[PDB]
């Protein structure tokens, strides 16, 4: 039979850079609350050991797929400890909507969604926390997608403390430009030093992303963007961009503003969400 | 009083690069041996708070040494779970063996050996999981010596399992030449497709590192070690370089090799163990 899975966007609500560690990885406090909105992933269950995403996503080969790579990850952690049944596979679907890249996080959602439902309906039986640790092996934010709560997240992305930020509705729009996350992380004015603070204080300041100054500057399309959305509402980059997001309290503030917009924002309105929508519909 | 503390080097005895993340991370499956040789660090209490390195380090600012940032993070996250007693502080001197990096590991091994020893003289009780936790923060490689055995290290470094390879004999060369680790996880030729096996099928194939195909060819006075190491015994790259070590039964041996060795391959002998000094020493 056939399941469907959602695989929800993130925002960072906020993000900053503690340090840069000597092999050039970054340490982060970052606050992730999801969307209710996002790509849709379809399975259908194989009893002869197969793999199949019948569904290219372009630009990327069928075994570099985060969706594939998941589901053989899963497969084969499972197989060296005896945890997976006698042909276990599957056929994989995916409705995909998140834009590629862009800070919504929708490589990591996608996998994570392909962890949780597969370690389900194969009945692997892993713990969420190996889920967590597996799915951080394939994406940075693979593990707050897995645990399904708005998270801050701090360490090296694995330690995660359920948080409640305000469930807004947001306008998020997506510049027309391309930046691979190692464009941002590699920059010489990126900041790598705000000191790390308690959740405590991190949640009573003012919300700022990091990477947000680098990728205005650096990119003229992001800057556009965010220009353009200042005027009406606190906005801020998501991720290391090139997504903003405009804060609302209301679905019908969002759209007002959304129908005003500019084609060039190309954007969207949706509500944050605590809550996984993957763990919601389990 | 003056307690004294090993900050041991490190091997990769052997390094594949499974795998690289859309943020640029690359994970790797890597087997750690330490050596019988390294830094020393001392430590004096002090009762007034304050933390102290009295011996800079060649080109590091007091607050971004890793002896430092290790020691106060260790404090912080111990008095905000009411863990550090009042007045918890020290004064700290290293004496500094170890290259610059090299891939000898001599920094993440300063920070491992901070965060033991202060977890222990104030008294915090900290376990082992939370020192290897804090220390990967700091640096890829503290959680092997926070935790102290040989071991096979694959997740994000933090996954680490016991192995007791062979203690060998090495001499550990140092090419003149500085690589950055950003300069060959950058590089668009460096191997990231290695097969993700399991520790059985890894400590019975040939060890080899992934990155050393790149450090050879980009830095030829890294192939040039190599290729005079190779004529005598099993050698490789260790971390991302520069250094490589060429293996070897006895010290005799080694030291015999070394006897006969250019000025240029800036060698020195030391002995492969499974047992960290530092845990060692605590013993
Ligand atoms: N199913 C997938 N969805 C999105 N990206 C994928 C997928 N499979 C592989 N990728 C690759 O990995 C990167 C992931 O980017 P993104 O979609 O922002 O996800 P995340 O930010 O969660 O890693 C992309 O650049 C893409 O080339
Ligand atoms: N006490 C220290 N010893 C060695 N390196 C340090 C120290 N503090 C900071 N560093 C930084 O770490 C890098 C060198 O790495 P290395 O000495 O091999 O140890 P590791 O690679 O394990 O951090 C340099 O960029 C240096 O500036």
């Amino acid at each position: 039979m056939r399941t469907q899975w959602p695989s929800p966007a993130k925002l960072n609500l906020f993000l900053y850079i503690t340090g840069q560690r000597a092999d050039g990885y970054h340490t982060l406090q970052t606050l992730f609350q999801f969307l209710d909105y996002g790509d849709t992933i379809s399975i259908e269950l194989r009893d002869d050991g197969d793999i199949r995403l019948l569904t290219p996503v372009e630009g990327v080969e069928h075994e570099d797929n985060l969706i594939v790579r998941a589901a053989r990850l899963l497969m084969k952690t499972a197989a060296d400890s005896g945890r997976l049944p006698t042909g276990s596979g599957a056929n994989i679907s995916i409705d995909k909507r998140l834009p590629m890249g862009g800070g919504l996080g929708g490589g990591s959602s996608n996998a994570a969604t392909v962890l949780v439902a597969l370690n389900h309906l194969w009945q692997c039986g892993l713990s969420m926390d190996e889920l967590a640790e597996m799915g951080l092996t394939l994406g940075a934010d693979v593990p707050v997608f897995v645990r399904g709560h708005a998270a801050f997240a701090e360490g090296v992305g694995e330690i995660l403390t359920p948080v409640d930020p305000p469930e807004k509705w947001y306008l998020v729009a997506h510049p027309g430009v391309s930046i691979p996350t190692p464009v941002i992380f590699k920059d010489p004015e990126l900041p790598r030093n705000t000191p790390k603070r308690s959740i405590e204080t991190l949640l009573k300041c003012e919300f700022s992303n990091d990477c947000e100054v680098i990728a205005r500057k650096r990119f003229r399309e992001v800057d556009a963007v965010l220009s353009w959305l200042l005027e009406y509402a606190p906005s801020r980059l998501t991720g290391t961009g090139a997504c903003v997001f405009a804060e609302f309290d209301t679905e019908s503030e969002a759209r007002q503003v959304l129908e005003q917009a500019p084609e060039w924002l190309n954007g969207f309105v949706a509500k944050g969400v605590n809550l996984s929508p993957l763990h919601r519909a389990m």
